[PDB]
């Protein structure tokens, strides 16, 4: 029953303007969003907002920016006496809920979403004489603030001239339009977006500048619906228009069908009923994290898909990446697994296929960022589409938890082959000595290379910044290390490719972290990263590779050659299958063998060094780097020996390692690079947390991962309370940093909760 979970998040506020942000850019507060669509609601919180649900959140294409403050606000007058409410509202998975109790007259508000463009307010109104109803509206005027103070003076329509925006009546209510801004990081409208209000009742519609004034008269006692619709093209606009009808014909239907989703989503998601009130809860915020980032198709994503928060300065619209995908879909194959498909669908959707106009070189190429609008080198205007990389290879598990869950075999018939894609181009794009263990690298893009396909980097030295081209003349400048620091895109690109930007055994270190690390007698030389071009027999530039292969995207592709041999298996083809066995035998032998140290009792990256070891691995285990979550990546993908695995644990649980206030963080206390306050060098992320305890587990240690989650449940600050779920902790404190409402940390936590989490 939804009812026994109100106010999960706290969904209450009153915004005042467009870029109304916390400290970090993010929207500060928490608006309702549900079955994709592109706008949201806030719950009233005090006198001035009663009536109404205030701050009308706007996702425009790829932003969230607010509208209104109050937009259709109800206020009751009885033969010319102003009706004194006091105000009641609530959350519930699925709703929002308001309720003004005043002595002769009662409102219930009750909205929940209809469509993947339209919300219902169902306004059930209590009164055994006539009443005046009166609903009033004003467009946002003021542009930022931060925490509440303003930035500057600045007006929307003033840092904005082609917004445009104008409220017009209409025969059942009315509709604000926006003309066409191309702001790439602000405001993206086409020029024909629209947000419409019809009400089940006829309304007398008073328009004054920016503001307006709507008016009905009731004989008693009646319940009314409105719909409230952002409408993102003129296509859209049309379209939604029998639906708005359908919807105030039969909004008993409509509620009714929103009820019932979510009832499922409950009984489904909630499997644990034994865990603590306040550890279900933490479950519930999860289940209404992701459903609130889904986003129903929109530009150029022609899937329903997740973003990772639609609070999020950078992460709001549809803006999708692949392992934030893989990580949400495995949750929500658990409750939602409709959505679950679509956002594996999206992501695939711009797989790179032959004769592509922009990178014919890489072919079963997964885009890291795709989003409403497409680049300017495909013809869009958007800055934030981005294929300089992908990310690691979780597409596999992902499709098979949903095959698990649904038994639909249409479903692995459908992603076998773009999964197929994807290792192919894994094993020809990132694998420069062929020895078919990947390397994390950059493709050929215009941020990595010249024109003439030469790589960049930026020699630092002092004040001074020199940009410069060519492998053979990094080779030399970094053998000569005349320099402070080299700046390097296709280094951040395999970074990022790994999705632990800026991590520590990918050679980054601050200065006076590297100084130490000399001073106590490690060579400078040890952080420099080295590079090599992918070029295929007849010259064609493919991409780089780090000289350097990864042990975790090696377990990863461990794991998904085993559910491909799964996937070739349920769909009749035995022969494939049984390569994908063989090959992920083969990568198991590699990374035991290879990428285990049994002296420091952990798995590492390993070095392509210039010739191969006797053994056949491709250089040694760059233990002095320093140990991360990469490490225990073999135990939670399955590849590890039970031996390696035992002496892996022990490391986890090490204090002076991993076993920190808040545990298994994304460096070990040990690592040269560490920094508590480094988000991929010491801060804990839910995911590699989880990918610790499942590891741990599956090698028998389940025991120690129930302490580990306990230690995690009563340290991680903020679990319990009502803020949006965070994306990552400080291991020593607790201290919560990242976006708000992010969703793989629901994912991960929900996951946590049925897994773990215990009384
Ligand atoms: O613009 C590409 C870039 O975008 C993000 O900043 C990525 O960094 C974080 O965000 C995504 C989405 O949550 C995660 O997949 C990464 O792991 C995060 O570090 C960055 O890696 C690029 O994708
Ligand atoms: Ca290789
Ligand atoms: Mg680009
Ligand atoms: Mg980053
Ligand atoms: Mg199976
Ligand atoms: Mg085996």
């Amino acid at each position: 029953n939804a009812d026994n979970y109100k106010n999960v998040i706290n969904r209450t506020g009153a915004p005042q303007y467009m870029k109304d942000y916390d400290y970090d850019d993010h929207q500060r507060f928490n608006p309702f969003f549900d079955l994709g669509a592109w706008h949201g609601h806030l719950l009233p919180d005090g006198p001035n907002t009663m009536g109404g649900f205030p701050g009308v959140a706007l996702l425009t294409e790829e932003y969230i920016n607010f509208m209104a403050s109050n937009f259709d606000r109800l206020t009751v007058w009885q033969d010319g006496k102003k009706v004194d409410f006091t105000l009641e509202a609530y959350s519930i998975p699925g709703a929002l809920v308001q309720k003004l109790t005043a002595k002769d007259v009662q409102v219930e508000m009750t909205l929940r979403f209809a469509t993947p463009r339209t919300s219902l307010l169902e306004t059930k109104i209590t009164s055994n004489k006539p009443l005046d109803l009166v609903w009033d509206g004003e467009l946002l005027e003021k542009l930022e603030a931060k925490e509440g103070k303003p930035l500057s003076d600045k007006t929307i329509a003033g840092e904005y001239p082609d917004y445009q925006r104008k409220i017009s009546a209409t025969r059942d209510g009315l509709k604000v339009t926006f003309g066409k801004v191309r702001a790439t990081w602000d405001l993206l409208t086409s020029g024909e977006s629209e947000y419409q209000v019809h009400k089940s009742l006829p309304v007398q519609t008073e328009i004054n500048g920016n503001r307006f004034t709507s008016k009905a008269h009731i004989n008693g006692s009646t319940t009314l619906y409105t719909t409230y619709s952002h409408l993102l093209t003129a296509q859209e606009v049309s379209k939604e228009q029998m639906q708005i009808r359908d919807i105030l014909a039969r909004p008993a239907f409509y509620l009714t069908a929103s009820q019932q989703r979510w009832e499922e989503y409950l009984k489904k998601g909630l499997t644990n009923p034994d865990a603590t009130p306040e550890q279900t809860r933490v479950a519930v915020k999860a289940i209404e994290t992701l459903n609130g980032n889904w986003r129903s198709p929109g530009g150029a994503v022609k899937f329903n898909t997740v973003t990772p928060s639609v609070t999020g300065r950078w992460f709001s619209g549809n803006q999708t990446w692949p392992w934030d995908t893989w990580k949400q879909a495995f949750a929500m194959a658990h409750f939602n697994p409709d959505i679950a498909k679509e956002n594996i669908r999206a992501v695939f959707s711009w797989q790179i296929q032959p004769g592509d106009s922009v990178r014919p070189q890489d072919v079963g190429f997964v885009p890291d960022l795709i989003a409403w609008n497409l680049s300017p080198e495909r013809g869009g205007d958007g800055g934030n589409w981005n294929e300089r990389n992908t990310k690691p290879s979780l597409a596999a598990w992902s499709v098979m938890e949903v095959y698990n869950v649904t038994q639909d075999k249409t479903w692995v018939a459908e992603m076998y082959p773009k999964l197929v894609a994807y290792h192919d181009w894994w094993l020809r794009n990132r694998d420069h000595n062929g020895n078919g263990v990947p390397e994390y690298g950059a493709t050929r893009d215009k941020a990595h290379n010249t024109e003439s396909g030469e790589m960049l980097f930026t020699v630092k030295k002092g004040d001074k910044e020199e940009t410069q081209s060519g492998l053979n003349n990094y080779a030399r400048v970094v053998e000569k290390g005349q320099y402070d620091s080299l700046e390097i895109p296709a280094q951040v690109a395999a970074s990022w490719e790994s999705g632990r930007d800026d991590a520590a055994v990918f050679g980054f270190i601050d200065k006076e972290q590297l100084d130490k690390y000399v001073a106590n007698g490690g060579k400078r030389s040890d952080w420099t990263v080295k590079f090599a071009e992918n070029r295929s027999q007849d010259g064609t530039l493919l991409g780089y590779s780090l000289l350097q292969e990864s042990v975790d995207q090696a377990s990863y592709m461990y794991s998904d050659n085993h559910y491909l041999a799964e996937m070739a298996t349920i769909l009749g083809k035995p022969e494939e299958a049984k390569r994908y066995r063989q090959l992920a035998q083969q990568l198991a032998d590699y990374i035991n063998t290879c990428m285990f140290d049994p002296t420091t009792q952990f798995y590492y990256d390993v070095r392509i060094e210039d010739k191969p070891l006797a053994n056949g691995c491709a250089g040694k285990p760059i233990v002095e780097r320093g140990k991360g979550p990469e490490g225990w990546s073999p135990l939670f993908n399955g590849a590890a020996t039970q031996a390696n695995a035992d002496a892996v644990v022990k490391v986890m649980l090490d204090p002076k390692e991993f076993n920190t206030f808040v545990p298994l963080g994304t460096a070990a206390l040990t690592n040269p690079a560490f920094g508590a306050d480094i988000y991929w060098r010491g801060r804990v992320w839910v995911d590699q947390f989880w990918f610790g305890l499942k590891g741990m587990e599956r090698y028998g240690y389940r025991d120690d991962a129930l302490k580990l989650a306990d230690t995690f449940f009563r340290h991680a600050k903020g679990l319990t309370a009502d803020g949006p779920i965070q994306a990552n902790y400080n291991p020593l404190t607790g201290a919560q940093q990242g976006a708000p409402n992010f969703s793989w940390s629901a994912a991960h936590l929900y996951m946590l909760y049925n897994d773990f989490f215990r009384k």
